């Protein structure tokens, strides 16, 4: 399992994305993208004809006194969504290839308080618990990984991250060069300016024939879709962009990563042998990443007991 | 889970707001949205295309001697409901930053009571079994939630409710601006003067055409909606507003907040020991809610024990 | 859970009134509600539109020799639904902010009684099993909603009751005034005199038009369900004020309230200290009404034991 | 539970009315329920306006040398409908206000009897066991009612068979009176006198029209259904009233309704002390009829058992 | 349960018939159960008219140099239905009246053998074990019905038979004068004479109208049906005869019905103290049916010891 | 049960006769059954006539220079699917009129069987415990069944399987007297004369009219049939033949049927007491065909331990 602090925006931006880009296609598969009017006369296969070629063959907007990306839109948007999934995929191959494996060690001490957090006799005797079965679980996988490129998955998990930023960052370019900035138009749509005193975003356009004016229905869907994705992914992309500048703070500083273990420390009322900064070292560079995720899966009660007991054993090192 | 009081009409606004835009959006996607007539001669391909233009273009009213916010209504009320459902999202958000835990812990004391309520050898011991399980690990929530930004969670929430009013009343206003002040017009058509004697709210509508006497379907499901909506608004908003101040005089007392607890706390036959500003003050900053919050999911007999118990253990401050 | 007798048909009612809106609606909507013919010709698309606008626009008739309520029919039925649910809510709200709880209680004694009516064992020491279990949490329970505005609740009820009757005559004058008060129109339609004799109820009525003789197809449903509408509605209406005359006449006398409770305490074969006024006055605002909703819900074999069992503890007051 | 004899009538009568007038109603909405010819010329919108106009306004039939019942078949047979199913209704409001409850107990007997009739071990003490857990339950039953409103309770039952004999009759005379009395129209059916030489029911008949000759197709499944329902409502009618004198004859008699509980009480082989005469006038009113309601849904053996068992414990009378 | 021999021929008759009625009636009320060709010019609304006119109005047949109940057929088939399901409803009331009751009985002790004729520990004892627990329970409710006549219930089970029989062979005659016997229309049909050399039956048919040679399509399938239900008709009739003749001849001997209880007693190797005919004497009225309806439900063996058991404590009367 | 060696071709031959009768009927009820074309002009209503006219009406067939059973195949094919299934409803009424039940004992030993033959326990003992429970039930079978009409179970067989070789080959000749003895046609499409180089079989056919040329689409896909189904019932028939000799070769030589049983007895190492000879007269009519039948169903090695069994025990004749 895993229920990442907002990175779950990539399950959230791969739906959205290709549910808007399904619709859109199933509407100009299905539906009438288009319709045409000749003032001579019509026989019903005249105009089944001059849809498909009025759509296919460019069309022109003129005012009342080319632009055509019909082609365009509902395919980019299901790349988007691909390369929005892209990034999970990238850190799952990245853990598999560390060595470790967090989804084990999560669902392993997740089934393990889920068991016993209930059962009234195995409470007082809490630590114990936690001491015997789990902790000598996740100890052996930190014994084990520590022999193959597990010294560096904080380090790993933060190039995810700024992956997942840039990638976030270069979805918003590619939708804006798909034609002006967003709030500039919207408030030329929200002052009284549809679309025949500005220009761009037609709906009524012209036709070449060897005087058609085609009338286009889905660009009606189109000026209210985009006015809305560009506010949705600018919070996609600044929230992956903090989410990223925490991690690699994080990573930077090692002294203000060990804030959540050292206050996790603090109420064991035994204080037994074991100074932090021995037990730190031992635990230095990926279980004190291991540590974090389970704090952010289980909660925090079922991950102090967890630390603690990993303290009170830690005889791998010292 | 979760069971706020009339903060769940977040669920129900959703609800309405997102079903009447999808009934209104497949309705002007699948049926007919307008009609046209012009008196010279249709051949089934006239009609076809002039209710497409004559609907994406302006359309004029006269009396028989511009108004078109058909394309917005079915689009802002999407942007209400997902507006509406924000708050719910924020106050989410703030609670996984608090770093308590609420879900958790409400589910797991609603889960010890449901285990040994009705268990008739559980019964007698009543309070005991209380003071074992259960108010340990609330408890231990709060000792470990107290050193990490969890000293004003009632702001947090305070702040939440007071965004939820603001959004109530904003969502209002937006309604309001979309065209007068409601029962006035009402009135004037409680009185019989329907639309050709208004003026506003029509339904026969004229058509440029370079007379074509365009009829709009819709516009009778529209102005039978703006009349509900209002209604239903200014519920929402009046509710939220009441709750919000509830809450604000709530924080700022300070003093008429431990009214439920020290009513609890007059129940147990012992009064053993512990003062009650003692344990207040051990209790001061997020007990105080969290006792709130289990008192509004389970009741107050599986809350009165709980606070009862949570005295007669308090030895991490006095 | 809650068995109330005859307040559930505030759940029948919704059901018919809302099946019909749904149903006219649906109707109007989907089918032709009205058909049209000028006897000069026609090319399917002037009747196309001839419909909606002989509907929309107003219609008149005459005699063989502008009534319009279609517009508002499958609205006002709706809207009747809505505020036929409403007391429901209105009680449920009041019982939550009267601090005692009715549901979780009720629930609660059910679930005993369900678990042990049957087991065999338990059944010589049948009213030691009630004193000990369900009868502690019942008083629990009203001892600790004593202190929060518990001793007006079933005034809160027989407001709510109260406020139930006139929204029946409120629906019911809505209704009338909607168009000749009922059997009237009834027997002036069972001695024949169908609508051409009669003027109202129009189904061949002429249309504007810069002679028409548009018929209305759905008004042959409407005079076929006002006439029940009204037998329905006004029956409602009286079950309702009865049951609120009841209650009125229950909260008023004061003395003949507790006929059922001193039947049920002279049952136990032991009479064997507390009198009856003491414990009544033991008993006097809310228990009295908890304990006649345990005998609604639950029978009176299952609530004759528990109010013996609360007699034989009755040491909180007296 | 209840499986009171021929009294289940209701529940056929009302399925099977129901579904007929279901099926009319969905036929004349759906389908075509008339067709129209005028020797001229058509454009399939005179037929389509014809068809709605002479359905609604009145037809009249000649020989080859106005009866217009179409528009309340199907509405009178969905009130018979309610009309039968409203008696069921009335008794169980009746028992309700009797004090007493016989769906609780025949359940609670019948849960008991499924249960141990089966187990080896609980049947050579077969009637010590009726005699401890279910007789208790009865007696508690009879003595918590008898002191509210239940001596008469036969009464009340005879008195709902009395409506629902009346009711049958009612329901035949409304069907009688929509229009000659049965049989002898079958006989002119079944002698070969189809409809043109009857002169009513017809199936090809004129139209007014400022020589339409339109055919009814749904009169062909009306004279084939009343032909039916005559002969099912009458003998529905004398069923209801023979049980209905069964029940006032048992009343009134009050002699020979003690047949069945003296031939009871002739199988236990012990006679032990209580005379019959005493225990049934400490059975007198209600037990008699609960008896009776006993044998009716278990059956006899696990009734003789309950009576005899009953007599064992009488002493809260004699 | 009821397994009864050539007696559930009511329900594979009932299905036949209501399914080819059921299926007649959706066919001419589905397609198009006639066509009319006048060699003149249509409008598709010539013929949908003249379907229906030729259709309920009369059609005669010429040879090539007014047979008419299609108004009939799939109308009296499923009266036909009707007629063949009452017989088990009189058989079933007829029990209900008769005092005794099989199906629970039935139901028992088929529930006894095959709860224990597996378990290999009640396999040694098998007859003391039908001695204790059914075969009390059969002797108990022979001995209470036997006082609420049930002295005769082999003479209601033989009428009803008379009945079903009667049935059977006025079901066949209806049938039969609907219009020749049946094989000499058959060998009139395998010779080669289909309808044009015949007369009857006809396919293509003229039509009066103020030449109009319309075509029945429904009637290819009725020939093909009457030619079937005609034999399957007097296949029922003749089983239901012979069983009928076989119970009637079974209750006038009275000395040949006690064959097989005669052969069963004649196994248990006791012989302990009863002879035969005390034993029939106090079986003698019911119980001998009772035998043979477990005999025929059951089995043989789990029957001859039921009977045995019966024998080895037959002591209510001697 | 029954898994009874090629008369299971009952099953398949009706599945297959039934499907292919109905897809027919469904084909020429739903779809066109035959297409027409006169060179004068059309109007849509000439040929949705003419369709049905020379449908009905016979065809005929000329060369390019009145074969008609388009109205028996579809029909012929569903009462050859009831001829085939009838064998097995006599084959089970026989052997209920038998007396024995063949069902019920192999279902019974079945269940043993399945029961415990796993069960480690119950294998070092493994022919006493089929000497306990099932052996005693089948002989208890046997000696209760020989007393009534079972002496000649396997003549009962026999007569079943000759009536239903006798069926096969009387539908083999209803089949072929449709219309040429097969393969000399097949071999005449063979080497390639499709239709009209042949005369039958037609499927451009000439129509009378007071030059229509219609088409029989339908008459593509009998000779394509036909062609399969004389192969198909050609070999059921041969193969039920060859299975009725082999039984009655069996039943009559009664030297050659002991073969399987002399060769299960030859393998318990025990041989204790009682000759085969005693052993069969004991087992003569009817076990040495329920042994047969156990063999079939339950394999061989369920019935050595069974035949040994009730060889061990044989003590009711010897």
């Amino acid at each position: 399992k895993g229920d990442l602090a907002d990175r779950l925006n990539s399950r959230v931006t791969v739906v959205i994305l290709a549910v808007s880009s399904a619709l859109l296609l199933s509407s100009h598969f299905i539906g009438d993208p288009i319709t045409c009017w000749t003032p001579a006369q019509f026989n019903a296969q005249w105009v089944n004809f001059v849809n498909q070629y009025c759509f296919v063959h460019g069309t022109y907007f003129v005012p009342l006194d080319s632009i055509q990306y019909y082609q365009w839109v509902p395919y980019v948007f299901a790349l988007q969504a691909f390369l929005f999934y892209i990034p999970r995929f990238i850190w799952k191959a990245m853990i598999a290839y560390s060595g470790y494996d967090l989804a084990a060690a999560v669902k392993y001490v997740d089934r393990f308080w889920s068991e016993n957090r209930d059962k009234d006799d195995k409470f007082k005797t809490r630590l114990a618990a936690f001491e015997g079965r789990p902790s000598v679980y996740i100890w052996d996988g930190i014994r084990l990984a520590r022999k193959k490129r597990s010294r560096n998955m904080a380090l790993f998990y933060t190039l995810s991250t700024v992956w997942q930023a840039v990638n976030a960052w270069i979805q918003f370019y590619i939708l804006t060069q798909l034609l002006l900035w967003g709030p500039s138009i919207l408030g030329d749509l929200l002052q009284g300016n549809d679309w025949q005193t500005t220009g761009h975003f037609p709906r009524i356009v012209h036709c070449d024939f060897n005087t058609v004016l085609c009338v286009l229905t889905l660009n009606i869907y189109y000026e209210k879709l985009f006015i809305f994705l560009w506010f949705w992914l600018v919070f996609v992309a600044v929230v992956s962009t903090v989410n990223c500048f925490k991690w690699i703070y994080y990573l930077c500083n090692k002294t203000k990563a060990q804030k959540t273990i050292k206050n996790y420390l603090s109420t064991a009322p035994i204080k037994s042998t074991i100074s932090d900064d021995q037990f730190f070292s031992a635990l230095g560079e990926d279980g004190l990443f291991i540590m974090d995720q389970m704090a952010l899966n289980l909660g925090d009660i079922p991950a102090s007991y967890l630390t603690i007991s990993m303290r009170n054993i830690c005889q791998d090192f010292i």
